[PDB]
């Protein structure tokens, strides 16, 4: 719609990108001189333009090498099964009705499996060219000369859409990981602040994004390894796994931001008098914590390195500020009288806050070993 | 591997099913008497089982409804355009290359919706038939008495492939829900155990696999309503959204223990020699919570009732006995010296792990109510 268009207008690119190829296509079919052999099966040009088109390049070349490789041993196991049906010359009919049923049996056994699960595309071409080229080719004979013309038209329908999508604004994966590693750090900076502010008051997607993107960034991830080098990541063999790992590093503490929301959808709940004598304290925490991860995905957005200060600092001096908050007001927390039941888990549940909040910032420092890791595998400049 | 054959022997089934299909078609196609329309055109039906063979019945049912929308809106409006192009005359193949652009920039456009994401299958089938359709009807005039004849070979797979599939050894996808349902309560159960013990020793999977699989369900219950009636299941409107609030239900309690479990990896553990003091209490809220769980998922296996007697009172008593314990003992998780670091968030981890388990014994009436519900909508039978 208007408003989709308008948010990402990558997607009237791409559109306009496909229409483009269709429209380079059908004119040559259309305006081509006739022919004995590809005035009448040239359709086959045009519907490879609309199965190998994808949205990235890398996807585009590594599915086009997957299709290409079911399409080839396909068509050499059909025609070796059609040279070896001749021998008996009474039971032809037979043979290839049980060669049919051997070799399904074995392609839809062989893609249940839990490893080869995102490869389905590359057997069901399978399935369906070794089909094709065996009931095609019984009554003429002679399908060897056939099945080269058929791929001489795909050949072209796929080079027009590699150009097209390779020298027109193309997308690619790298930049793709890149951006959603810098936009994870301002989520769950934000969720942060968010739980801190709900619980102390008189958030969602920040960590549900930052937890249930590990399959997209292993995609995307599979997709990178194949673009050449292009713009600022220039290498042979750019360090994409250091970016999964600063990423793993995240989710470990947004972990706890989770658990941090969900105290506060809890049926026990402690009254709201004795929350407001730790207001400052839980404060300052989420201000530090918020500040850091901002400053970590600034430097991660720009290719920069840390500098030579201490960035822990703060956050370290307000947990420690807290911590003897708390032990100041621990009669708070429990009663003495009985010291040798809703109430008393009421007034035990105010800690938990704090000691997860504790436990937050001690998870703190394994992002910044993995930042140091990155930033050292792949050149980043010297901070000015 | 062949391992897998026998952990789950319906693959097997379902392998020899395509074969036995694609065999009965292959059979029919090498002994049809010559045809002026089918001698050469019959392998449009054999490459139709190929692609509308389903796991389930009601995926099949599904989307095959969703092809035949796909494909037979495409052929009307093909077939439509090319007539009113003819009124053109000059020019014709301009008009034709316009629509073949506009046509397939709408139709990019609109698979990119996030509201349409699983259906980027049937509009793919559009596009292939709409450019099918204007480039072979070209240079002979007439499309629309041979689409006709192509149409009755692909009706023709397909009325094939949907009686083998009905008709030899079923799948039904509202089974698959119902077992999916009673699995997550053995999942739950086993998990809970396995946090309690591991804390008290001198767990992922259970807790992965029903927070980890939402969409599962409702993909099975988007099949599940399309099937016809069967079995137990001898209703018309059976209500397959209660076992969704259920599993809604457990996903809510499964949450507590992901946390009890995060509680193992902190950095930050109390000493094992104030631990040992809560022992008995904790193990004895962890076998009562598990009994519960599994006493409910073998009551939703079978389709029972539930008894006149109370569930909830053994869980209850353990929980307010681990309160008293708890405050008896609460001289060992503060200080007392400084009223007005490291070892007190040691201490104070204590009571983070007792409220959380306290947490998740309070949880388990939503649980219960679901459950009741779930048994007044369908006619679950009566106990002993
Ligand atoms: C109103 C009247 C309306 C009536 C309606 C009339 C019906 C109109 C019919 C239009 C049908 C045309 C649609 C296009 C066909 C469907 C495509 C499809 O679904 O499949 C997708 C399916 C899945 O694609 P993927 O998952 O995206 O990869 O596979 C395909 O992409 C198409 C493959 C077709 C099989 C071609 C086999 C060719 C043989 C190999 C070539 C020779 C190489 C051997 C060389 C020798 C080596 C030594
Ligand atoms: C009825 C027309 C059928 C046309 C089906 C086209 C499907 C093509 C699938 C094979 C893609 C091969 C990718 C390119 C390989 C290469 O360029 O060498
Ligand atoms: C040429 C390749 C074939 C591609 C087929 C794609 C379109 C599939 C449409 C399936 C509709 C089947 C209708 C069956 C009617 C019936 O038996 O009730």
């Amino acid at each position: 719609a208007w408003e989709m268009g308008v948010s990402d207008p990558r997607k009237i690119v791409f559109s306009a990108k496909i229409g483009l190829a269709l429209t380079i296509v059908a004119l040559l079919i259309f305006y081509q001189e006739p022919n004995p052999d590809l005035s009448r099966y040239s359709v086959w040009a045009i519907l490879t333009v609309v199965v190998v088109f994808e949205f990235t390049i890398g996807a585009t070349l590594s599915k086009g090498f997957n299709r290409a490789l079911g399409t080839l041993s396909a068509g050499g196991l059909a025609l070796g099964m059609a040279e070896l049906s001749t021998l008996f010359g009474d039971w032809e009919e037979i043979f290839c009705t049980l060669s049919i049923f051997c070799i399904g049996f074995l392609a839809t056994f062989m893609k249940l499996y839990p490893s080869m699960k995102a490869y389905e595309y590359g057997f069901r071409v399978f399935l369906l060219t070794y089909c094709y080229i065996l009931i095609s080719g019984f009554r003429t004979g002679q399908f060897i000369e056939v099945a080269i013309s058929r791929f001489l038209l795909i050949a072209l329908g796929a080079g027009v859409s590699l150009g097209v999508n390779m020298f027109i604004y193309p997308i690619w994966a790298g930049e793709d990981l890149h951006n959603l590693v810098v936009k994870n750090f301002m989520n769950v900076a934000t969720s942060l602040e968010g739980c801190v502010n709900g619980y102390l008051r008189c958030v969602y997607k920040g960590y549900r994004s930052a937890v249930e993107s590990t399959s997209q960034e292993e995609s995307l991830m599979s997709f990178a390894i194949w673009e050449p080098p292009h713009g600022p990541y220039k290498s042979f063999n750019y360090p994409w796994k250091n970016y999964v790992k600063l990423s793993g590093a995240l989710k470990h503490c947004a972990f706890t931001v989770m658990a941090l929301h969900g105290c506060i959808l809890s049926e026990i709940q402690a009254p709201e008098e004795r929350r407001q004598v730790f207001r400052q304290e839980l404060q300052r925490v989420g201000v530090e914590g918020a500040k850091l991860l901002r400053e970590l995905g600034e430097k991660v957005k720009k290719m920069e390195k840390l500098g030579p200060v201490d960035l822990l600092f703060e956050v370290h001096l307000a947990a420690e500020e807290l911590q003897h908050k708390i032990d100041k007001k621990s009669y708070l927390l429990v009663n003495s009288e009985c010291w040798e039941t809703y109430e008393s888990a009421s007034a035990l549940s105010l800690a938990t806050f704090a000691s997860l909040l504790i436990e937050f910032v001690a998870r703190l420092q394994n992002v910044v070993d993995a930042f140091k890791e990155l930033s050292q595998k792949a050149n980043f400049k010297e901070p000015e």
